[PDB]
């Protein structure tokens, strides 16, 4: 139970101190296509 | 656990003295010098 407790603050610590580590479902590459009109809750396309 | 620690101070020791044996998989083949192109995020022959 205390393992899970220390694991909760592990997330909130590591994402600040070590930093970075932003989360979301997206596509990394610089230079994109267009629009976001359907988008949400998909895996694979919508567009590039 | 201390045997695993011996393996940590093995890699850190042996690679400096004995050295060599650097491969990308089981071959070190192709890419020459440097490459700076990448594509999307996927790495083909490229920087492979």
């Amino acid at each position: 139970l205390n393992m899970r407790a220390d694991l909760e603050t592990y997330v909130f610590q590591d994402n600040l101190a070590t930093a970075m580590r932003r989360d979301g479902e997206i596509y990394q590459s610089i230079v994109n296509d267009i629009y976001d009109v359907p988008r949400n809750v998909t895996i694979t396309l919508e567009d590039g």
